[PDB]
């Protein structure tokens, strides 16, 4: 709209006018902060070191912490910048000077003084508690209880101010209108396990603090806003604030959130318009751009989701003025409250208000705190109302803040930087982000391999859309229709029936049968092995694109069924929904990556470039393939050993664990779908004691695939090397056993990163991985705050059925598992000591309580056996170097994890923490294909890595042909020969 | 340069002359009206089809009946519709009778004799395929005293050839009427530069039989050249003969212009020939196997022989000319080139030096270049056909040189008749074409370092590399003796218990005594290694590399050192105990370059925020177990291989090549390895083999051997001991029972003597060796009265002496188990041959042949590992496929056919680990033949290939979360917007 939008633009050119060329402080060369700033933005490895630095700050607690990470972040003094111990003194005065810009207060006392300052200034104030990451109950108390206590100091106070001059109203108010009392409060501070997997629990753990605050609010007649999180819990915080609402529906002094830079907001702003429309109540809503975009970005590419936000920077500031100018328009029911320091989109709200005419008790404009200076100073000149975001609280949460600002204002698309950095041209910045949109993306307008798409791994279940959370339970009730089925083995394309039938039933209701399965024995699988060895010649012969094209065929049958498959593993093993339904993600990304694998390692290719000669080295399957599968991950690990077999020309008799033959008959379903040529793929579960042995020994085996326990492993690696009469190869052993795994917590570890990661590392599916953290090594000064805030987090989770998405975890895999672990329990309980023990379920179910055990030295059982269950032990470490000896100190060497932010100690672990698979500041478990191939050496495996580059190879033997071309004195001359 | 530009006109005008009066006159090969024109047009046109229908016409004599036939043209040509029996036959039978006189001495003899009517002289040739055998050479010799005795009788009814003056009864009254060409080769099956001295008499002895007949006859001989392995054998030969009869005249010689070496050896043979007041005569010639030479030198890393831009073999052609003719009054000149521009640049050349007529004449093969051939007839008058006569077999194969020769892009033929090239350049000085086209052509390794190529083999055509051999195995003599000590952790260990190592050909020779290693010993190395694996697991791989590259500079400067030992302590002929340093340092070359490309870690996954980087961790320690037959390169394939990949190593060599073994300790040493990364300890496996295939500090074992002995190995290093960090990696080679098949339609010429050093080079004691050679039923008989006749004329013997084929086994032990396997397969089957041995002492076992041999065989199943070659009949190919596939073994295999069906069948049916088409199934190169099998035959490791150092590590994975506080780098191969 011209006219519009000339007005806005001039607007804006006066409002630049009135800065008077001054710079906010972060931008002021002359002063420290703003010359740490200045060479951030032209360095960008010195901003990484910069920033990261800043963010470990407030753990360098001792001198010796402090000194080394300032030299191993910066160098030494002679190779830092020059406005950079006296060192440790100088530097911790200018950064703790920096995070005190941009911070109202240490404490309520001193928040509630400092605040009354900023009202003699002209400006009011919406304030919020800085806290570290809620990961308790007793921590969301804190918080809560904070607020409230923030609010009393504010009711004893409130009543002295003189309100803020406006230009009519009520004199007792601001500007003749707004409480004089703001607070902000983030919503998932309020519960520890805000999670949209448990939306309802969710909503209702945050709702019932959110209620507490807010009636002290409306007490004073405050004004409550409920700030907007990362996606994750957009929906959660949206539902939290509609029922707030409709309980006090007449109260007009509570807001929200709304990021305009997610693309969702168009149409979540439209819902709750209409929403309040229908209701008929008042809404409040503070627009914003948002603060999370790197996160969302990275987060949705880690997990093939839709990226959220808008990835063009002007898409963001073309939404907030389109967004904008739809709150204005209905100021009837939204009052709104203008978030931004970008002077374009102040100008935009400013005229746009103007043009509709909008009362001026309807908007008011807010910066946050110790930022953006002449632009709030402009604001205050031009509009009058303008209030300051001020957090106040404890300097360590107050550190993170601070890099939050530091990212904000020196962004490469910052209005801040371009403005106050660049001196980018005024035209430009005021220019119509409309028109910045097009000619963007008009520019942006300006790979696989055999017409395949490149791999990439399947998308996760997503729990932000209600579709994805309505499915569950859906395809739950389905699977119950479907149960009481017997289940015969599969052998050449043919159902063969036994008479052992063994159940299947569920381990959080023992009492509900899934079905009964058929049991093979020696006669069996020595017929399996007999079909799998009769299919082998053809198969072997056949194209190997054509192999792959089976896999694509299987992975697209699975992918179809993706909930129901799911769904069958929540009852059948107890995977809570997430864990079953990144089973099968999983078991596609083998299918899909093994696909492309085959057709790359399927080409023979030249070696050597002598002319009159052709050499073509390529690869041949070595027979049939034994395959042994675990019950843990019983769609993945199957159907990655099962097709890697197949794929590459052998044929497979397949055996699944007992207790999950029926997600192994999905092996059987998935493959006929796909046609695959009978004999390939056998289905013959069985008792390990009658048959176990015997498939492992025939004559005709020429490869066996395990993954299970290193008891187990290394028998069959035992009785696999002899070579019985009629025996054709040596047999290959693919394995993949168990672990010990440990996760590092150093001096400088980030806890609320660590403590939740470690939480699920060792918690995640009962402890049922071989990547499960069993030993958690704590830093001797850490060790006391770490493990009051994992126990503490533990507290808060529920144990329970899997299909109650409410429980954190449930029931172990069977009776025995259930007994075995509960001896390793009271076994740990004598060696250490018991930090926590959950409560279970009465009645039925294979519960094992969650327990933590502390005290643990490496010379202890729980510190080197096995548990494969919910018993996690905490060893005190006395240095970082006997953290390293102690992570050392097992027979295993399958993961690690280590949270540290030192560059020394990061080294120094990925040289010495020697394990098949270290995690650097994340959970140790949930390995994808590509990505993390997955396996160890040691008693952990044979050096064979799952879902890599180098696993095919294990099922095949290298073959090369060596051609003479030359006859008769002459040969064809080829492209790559060494010629003349 | 102006006196260049004058002459060079003379030569451009007469070319022009020459020309002009051909006019639109095409040799029989360009008539387009022709089957034959039509048929060379078109592969001319198509290189595709070139290919196959000079591929058809050498296989085309061994297409015997209508099934090979009629399959073979379906296979070659494709179904009766894709393309451009009885019929195609006359064709292509007619093709070959155009350049040969005729197939029987009587019918030569008539058709020379018309050719002589018409004006032309003839040099007469015998067509024969490859000698074989003594009784092939006796036949090659007596059929040229056949026609000698034929021409004898005729001769002097001939009138001579009409010339200017002279002796009315000579051709041009000068010319001896009866001249003929021998093919040096031919008279000597064992032709061979490694025992040169012995190649030379026996041609020798044969080429002056038929030359005193020559003699009597008054006639010519022409000795000719053959390809550059046999060039100074046939040099020698010409200058011996012409001594025994200096006063003779007519003898001469073919030199090559389009070898390098021509400029210096027609200057060396002129000199020669002046030294010693004899007259000469040189047929000089471009040359007929450039193909051949520029492959086989790539091949084996030898400088290529030949020039390789055409024009400078035109160039030296005239260069070399010049120099004969200034030389006229010493030696006699052949002008052998069907080139307008050569021919004419002779002859001007031959006018501004002033030479009689009688010292130089024309030479042109019959049968091709018609015009040419009449043009010099015309202008010159004496001119001389080659005259090849002989059986249709041969035939065929001189039918596809020529057709090769006719229809090469840079043929002079080809040019001035296929493409109607301008006459200018056809003209034009060669020099000046050699300038412009060197100048046109004067307009890839990784870090740092060259890309890996194999170290070149010894070149026994070079007298330094053939004295070289006599020369160290003296000096090896001198150094006999000492007591070998065990090394460990940099330092010798003496041990009490010593075995003597001895010359396997010469048992009382001892070389030397080697202290052995008790558990205690074997402890203290393991002790070592496991001690110096820390340091070095975290030594840069590419420092670990740079070891391997100064321990193979210093094997390279040792070479012919290294070889002598192994001639000495196990038997090697002086061939193969080159070869098997050289392989030693390929190992190093290539394994150091692996370890390079392995080295650094790669980031996988392209999700932002997150870097995950594979890499690779060595293991521990390896023991490493080495066989005696490849004592240096098995060894040091193995142990380097571990070294550089971050493994420590305690080595255990064959007992009887001890001193190889230490060998690996000096060049080590030499390279500056850090102490207790590599420690030598021989021991009696009796006494210590069990303890360090067992230890538990043991991490990896390689083993090289035989079945029996590695199969025990698996099974005990599969158990996991108490203290044992890792379950032990197994990377083994062990032995093959391999077959090659001899199709129908094999080349027999090749596929013969390939067998035969296939089977029994190094006395068979190889585990690519062939042992079995599978013959079709059509051509058993054939084949095996070849392979025996040849086998007859090799000679067992000491391996110092070059002129034995195969010599002593290993030990008393292999000899004893050998002659047992000999005796059971004598009575399986029937001996087919079985050689002499020498009398006294060694370990011989004779060269043996043995037939009727079957599936059920022992002899066709066991590895016997000597020389004892198993022949089977199959009774069609399917059975040939399946009787190759019928062992427990799958190591390497051969077959020699020229079906494309049979030859895809092989392919995918014949499923060995190395399988090699028409060629030797032994000899594998690093990296071209990446080597080894599945089966009994190994664990499908494959030494020398780009999978193998990662046998000898564990990969591992380390995943980064970069994000902090909302923020983490953007990394260049993230996924990002
Ligand atoms: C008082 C106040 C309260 C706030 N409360 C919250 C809150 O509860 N929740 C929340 O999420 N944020 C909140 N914010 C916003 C956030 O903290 C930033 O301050 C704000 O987004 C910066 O925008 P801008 O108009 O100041 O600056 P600009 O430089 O104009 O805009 C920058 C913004 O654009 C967006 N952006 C950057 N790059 C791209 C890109 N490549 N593609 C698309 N978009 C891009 C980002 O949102 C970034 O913050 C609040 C801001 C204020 C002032």
């Amino acid at each position: 709209n011209s006219e519009l939008n000339t007005k806005i633009v001039n607007r804006g050119k006066e409002f630049f006018g009135s800065i008077s060329g001054e710079k906010p402080s972060l931008f002021n060369k002359g002063a420290w902060m703003g010359k740490a700033m200045d060479w951030s933005m032209q360095n960008e490895q010195f901003k990484i070191q910069m920033f990261r630095f800043v963010d470990v700050f407030p753990s360098l607690t001792t001198s010796k912490l402090l000194t080394e990470h300032i030299r191993e972040y910066f160098g030494n003094e002679q190779d830092m910048p020059a406005f950079m111990a006296v060192l440790n003194k100088v530097l911790t005065s200018n950064i703790e000077e920096m995070a005190r810009q941009f911070i109202v207060g240490e404490t309520t006392k001193e928040a509630v003084k400092n605040l009354e300052k900023l009202r003699k200034d002209g400006f009011a104030a919406v304030v919020d508690v800085l806290g570290e990451a809620t990961l308790s109950e007793e921590e969301a108390e804190v918080y809560t209880n904070t607020y409230l206590e923030l609010l009393e100091a504010l009711k004893k106070e409130q009543g002295s101010w003189k309100g803020l001059p406006g230009k009519g109203g009520d004199p007792g108010l601001d500007w003749g209108h707004a409480p004089k009392v703001n607070i902000a409060v983030k919503p998932t501070a309020l519960f520890c396990l805000a999670n949209p997997q448990d939306f309802e629990g969710s909503v209702v753990a945050i709702l019932d603090r959110m209620r507490r605050i807010f009636k002290k609010v409306m007490e004073l007649n405050g004004f409550l806003c409920i700030d907007m999180e990362s996606y994750r819990h957009k929906e959660i915080i949206l539902e939290v604030f509609r029922r707030l609402k409709l309980e006090y529906r007449d109260y007009p002094h509570l807001g929200i959130v709304l990021q305009a830079y997610l693309k969702d907001n168009d149409k979540d702003l439209d819902d709750l318009l209409a929403w309040a429309k229908e209701h008929k109540v008042q809404i409040s809503v503070r627009l914003v751009k948002g603060a999370y975009w790197d996160y969302e970005t990275v987060k949705a590419k880690q997990n093939d989701w839709e990226v959220p936000v808008w990835t063009i920077k002007a898409e963001s500031d073309a939404a907030y003025e389109r967004q904008a100018r739809k709150i204005l328009e209905n100021h009837q029911i939204c009052h709104f409250a203008c978030a931004s320091h970008n002077i374009r989109t102040i100008s935009a709200v400013m005229e746009m208000a103007r043009e509709l005419n909008v009362p001026e008790d309807r908007y008011e404009f807010q910066v946050l705190y110790g930022m953006a200076e002449p632009v709030r100073k402009g604001i205050l000149k031009v509009a009058g109302r303008i209030r300051l975001y001020a957090p106040y609280g404890n300097m360590v949460p107050g550190m993170g803040y601070l890099v939050r600002r530091l990212l904000e204002n020196t962004a490469n698309e910052s209005f801040l930087r371009q403005s106050f950095a660049e001196d980018a041209q005024i035209e430009r910045l005021l220019e119509d982000p409309a028109v910045t949109v097009e000619r963007e993306r008009a520019a942006r307008a300006a790979k696989g391999l055999g017409g395949l798409p490149p791999f990439n791994n399947e998308a996760m279940v997503d729990f932000t859309r209600a579709d994805h959370r309505a499915a569950f339970p859906k395809h739950i009730a389905q699977v119950r229709t479907q149960l009481g089925k017997t289940y015969p083995l599969f052998i050449n394309g043919k159902e063969v029936r036994t008479n052992d039938l063994i159940p299947t039933v569920n381990p959080n209701k023992p009492s509900e049968v899934l079905g009964q399965i058929c049991q093979a024995g020696t006669t069996e699988v020595g017929d399996a092995i007999a079909a799998a060895k009769a299919a082998f010649p053809a198969w072997r012969d056949t194209d190997p694109r054509t192999r792959a094209e089976y896999l694509l065929k299987a992975a697209q049958a699975a992918r179809k069924r993706l909930f129901e498959l799911s769904a069958w593993q929540v009852l059948e093993i107890g995977k809570q929904w997430d864990q079953a339904y990144a089973d099968v993600t999983e078991a596609i990304d083998f299918l899909e990556y093994y696909a492309r694998e085959m057709i790359r390692l399927g080409q023979p290719q030249r070696v050597g470039h002598a002319p009159g000669e052709l050499n073509h080295y390529f690869y041949e399957p070595k027979g049939v393939a034994a395959v042994i599968a675990p019950w843990n991950f019983p769609l993945a690990i199957s159907m990655g050993m099962a097709s890697a077999a197949i794929v590459t020309g052998n044929c497979v008799v397949f055996k699944p664990s007992g207790i999950t033959s029926i997600i192994g008959w999905h092996l059987v379903e998935l493959f006929r779908e796909a046609g695959l040529p009978e004999g390939v793929f056998n289905f013959t579960p069985g008792r390990g004691s009658v048959m176990g042995d015997y498939l492992v020994d025939h004559p005709d085996i020429s490869l066996i695939a395990f993954t299970g326990s290193m008891e187990t492993g290394l028998r069959i690696i035992e009785r696999a090397a002899k070579v019985h009469p009629g025996q054709a190869n040596v047999k290959k052993i693919i394995s993949e056993m168990g672990g010990k795994n440990a996760i590092i917590i150093d001096d400088d570890a980030d806890l609320d990163e660590a403590v939740p990661h470690v939480l699920y590392s060792a918690f995640g599916f009962q402890g049922q991985k071989c990547s499960a953290c069993s030993r958690v090594i704590v830093l001797d000064a850490v060790y006391d705050k770490f493990i009051e805030r994992l126990v503490s987090m533990a507290k808060a989770t529920k144990v329970g059925p899997s299909e109650d998405p409410a429980n954190y975890m449930g029931a172990v895999a069977d009776d025995k598992a259930m007994k075995s672990i509960k001896e390793y329990a009271e076994i740990g309980k004598r060696e250490g000591h018991v930090l926590y023990e959950s409560p279970v379920p009465a009645g039925e179910g294979y519960f094992v309580p969650m327990t933590i055990i502390g005290g643990i030295k490496p010379e202890h059982r729980i510190a080197q056996e096995e548990i494969f269950g919910p018993v996690l032990a905490v060893m005190r470490a006395k240095d970082f170097d006997q953290a390293i000896e102690w992570a050392n100190s097992t027979q295993f060497a399958l993961t690690g994890g280590i949270f540290s932010r030192s560059p020394e100690h990061l080294a120094k672990a990925r040289r010495e923490f020697r394990v098949g698979n270290l995690y650097i500041n994340r959970n140790n478990t949930g390995a994808l294909v590509e990505r993390q191939p997955f396996g160890g050496a040691r008693m952990s495996g044979v050096g064979t890595k799952a879902g890599g580059p180098d696993y095919l190879l294990h099922f095949m033997d290298p073959r090369v042909v060596t051609e003479n071309t030359m006859r008769r004195g002459f040969a064809p001359i080829e492209e790559d020969d060494d010629w003349v």
